[PDB]
């Protein structure tokens, strides 16, 4: 348990858009609100350029959420700062809270492969899928009640399923034990959203998922380039 | 798990109607909003005609939802586009979110029987029933923990129950592993809504349903022809 | 499973009253809204007189709901029509959705017995109690996993407990498999509400309830005569 | 199961206060609304004096609710009447629904010790705690599946734990099988709120609680004398 | 069970900020509301100085809540008084309810180490994490069904894991049996939020957590100094 290495804190902030209200907001006002929010992301972009954090914005299909901001920042206080700056934008008046998830990129810190994984510049893939997950602690199938080695063996086949879908789906696992409601947040990024269905389903036929996986809601969405943001809020 | 073939993405967008607000909206305005939404579906109809997707609109009985749009589009980005165009209609100001489900028509692609099932023109039946379902991964009854063959045998009797209610109920199963909260979305279409009760109950006495079925909410509704849409929103 | 006989579809539409709003609505307007809703029920009453359906209105004690309309109509499309006509009344602007349940009176059809049970004129008893119920499909206690005969034997004692409380409580069971979220909707009607506590508690000490009963929310209420409707909405 | 004796119906009506709205309401209007609600309770007080029912008002700590009205009335129709008169007060416009629980004081009727317990004048103790509870019907630990005698023995030690905390905590158990969502509503009244923690925790180490207790939300609050009501709503 | 010693009642009042509304509130009005709330905390600060209670304000990351007031007061009536004074501030019009938890600092009273633990001046650490927890009473893993000694042994290793993370994370456990929905509220305070992930994860690999831990939502946040309050509400 002490073996996990810790990178960036990660907030997935999912919001819903109050389209009805947003439409009522005059055109020039709506335009400014987009500008304001764009300049905010422009700040985030500067942070990403300095390798001092990362974000992704995705519009989420379905009604669970409309848009996801995923922010990775070095400190949790930075995360809070971002959430709060977001919330105090005009646009955010129309971005109602939907679901949020705090977690920390988890896996020596100096090693480049670790460095990349711990401080990950989030992939600008067409699609993203997020779900929080737990390991079941339920009766016979109690992950925590397992042997270190049994756990290791369980995770061995899970590594294999992941590895099959590498070069298709990038997987960012964030640990959220004592940071949020589940134990891990799994974010996948693929240029093909079906690869998400493929990866997560194949994974379920691993003893680890089959037996121990308790998962939360799945959110999938499509990358919202910032050039596409004005368009998306056009009413 | 790799054997499943993948057709159209499917969004079931269930909304509730805010009748009270809708009534307050002036008559000519309400009329325009219907026109606007009708022209939207007219777009969808064109897509269906080009065999480039499919939709169904059903009004849902009960309070879980008032109306369901079920859209099947080739890409998930198309789905999102539709949801977002819907949401940015006047009418949608009054169609509050109720429940949504994303999933992919799942069952080589070239073969007509597959082609029809993968890219299904949704049946214009009097009634529809939707429920998302899982296979239980709970203790002894852990579907995922099952043998491939045991699974196959389980599904054998389920095929038989389905087949009894073929020519009554059309069944569109969409897999939603890593696309939404459950694993499958089951949509049934029948000209008789009782046949839904008949099919789903008989199915529950199959070991597969009995033992492994974890189901979500059931929604049933009646086809809303577009000629019937102006009528339905008449206040 | 194919042995069940099917009567009327049944909607239990529970609403809450927005008293605060209702009070703000001017007196003459409120009066008209009552008149309008009364004339609606007058329609329903005509349907009941023609033996072409049935309804009951009860005010529900507690905060789960304020009023229940229970409508039994031959077709589900009729049900929808009623819900939608209700919703498009003035009064319904103040009758917020609370909970709803669709189901079909279930128990050859030609026999005058069975006819009565399938097409039941709902009893004008002082009180009503509704709860949706399932049979547990959980581990060892999996009703569906049971023998037909074991089921029969289980239901034998349940019949006996029911029968003790016949001539006190009328029981309308509606099956809702593939019509709603649970498998049965149980509606009881008694002139004494305690008889509900008596019946449902005694039932729980039957193996069938004890072992297999998974129940939903219980709603109990008092019959709202239509002569009492103007009074009840007096503010 | 038929051995339980039945006293007053009991409604616990928990509300939340919409302070923000309440503040906006002019002073003289707020004053009248307090007066109106006070005169309502004055009615309830008259009922209590005639031994024809009982109430308690407590302000509830925490955000689950702000205030609880607990009303015990002979008939359920009386309960409804009270709820509805409450709801149609000005003050109630600001007392949003939070949670409610209907149940019947349960424990021959003529005997004074029964009479007192069945028709209980609720104790004017500094604090109250309410929680609804069930007996587990889950697998091995299925209360209902138990022997009458085993149940009796289970309840024997529970009686002992209760009895230790008698003269500290008054316990009003109301049965709510087929009246609400759980099977019992437990209301405790003590002049010391810690005695609630003491009683309910010690109880959990009884096989009955340990094994069979499924409990709902706990609400604790402080007695709101009616002389303290004007003060409490002062803004 | 009688061995636990009881200190201050503790309310964790988590609120969400209605930023949109707050922005609409004029500047001078918003300024006054901050002043008003600051003067309130100034009252709390005086209480803390007199050692007659304690508070902490933290802004919570994520959408579960925006801000947490944690108040420890000697009596529950004091707690209520505080909640109600908070709620009747201008600022609180914009601090919507999010989640609340009442509980009592639990661990002879005269002894300083007990005194400190029972009447704890909450640590002014950069971060806080709160989660309510239960001990599982589920089947085989029924804590309550355990031997006193087995429990003691279980808690022995839990003490060891805690002790490793002492001098990093301060842990305030509050018992809430019969005060709220779970049995314990765990509040951690660390200058490093990762130490929370570290402590709670390592704890899960203790039989006690692994087997018996049923936990609620986790909230983590950052200390909001009162000099930082004006800033935080700046719009």
């Amino acid at each position: 348990a002490a073996q996990t290495l810790d990178g960036w804190y990660c907030l997935h902030d999912f919001r819903t858009i109050d389209w009805s209200a947003w439409k009522t907001l005059p055109n020039e006002e709506r335009e400014a609100a987009i500008s304001e929010f764009l300049a905010l992301v422009d700040q985030w972009e500067t942070t990403e350029s300095e390798k001092q954090g990362s974000h992704a914005v995705y519009t989420i299909v379905g009604q669970k959420a409309d848009i996801l901001f995923m922010i990775l920042r070095p400190t949790l206080d930075e995360l809070h700062e971002i959430e709060t700056a977001l919330n105090k934008t005009k646009l955010a008046d129309y971005l109602l809270p939907a679901y949020s998830y705090v977690s920390v990129v988890e896996l020596p810190y100096q090693i480049p492969e670790v460095r990349r994984r711990l401080y990950p510049i989030l992939p600008k893939t067409n699609y993203i899928c997020f779900y929080p997950m737990d390991k079941r602690r339920q009766g016979n199938d109690n992950w925590y009640m397992l042997s270190m080695e049994q756990r290791r063996e369980l995770m061995r086949a899970h590594g294999m399923t992941g590895r099959k879908y590498a070069g298709k789906v990038t997987q960012i696992i964030t640990g959220s034990v004592g940071l949020d409601d589940f134990e891990w947040g799994v974010t996948l990024f693929s240029d093909d959203a079906l690869q998400f269905k493929k990866l997560v389903y194949e994974m379920r036929f691993d003893e680890v998922s089959a037996r121990f996986g308790e998962f939360g809601s799945f959110f999938v969405g499509t990358r919202l380039p910032m050039e596409n943001v004005s368009s998306f809020f056009h009413v």
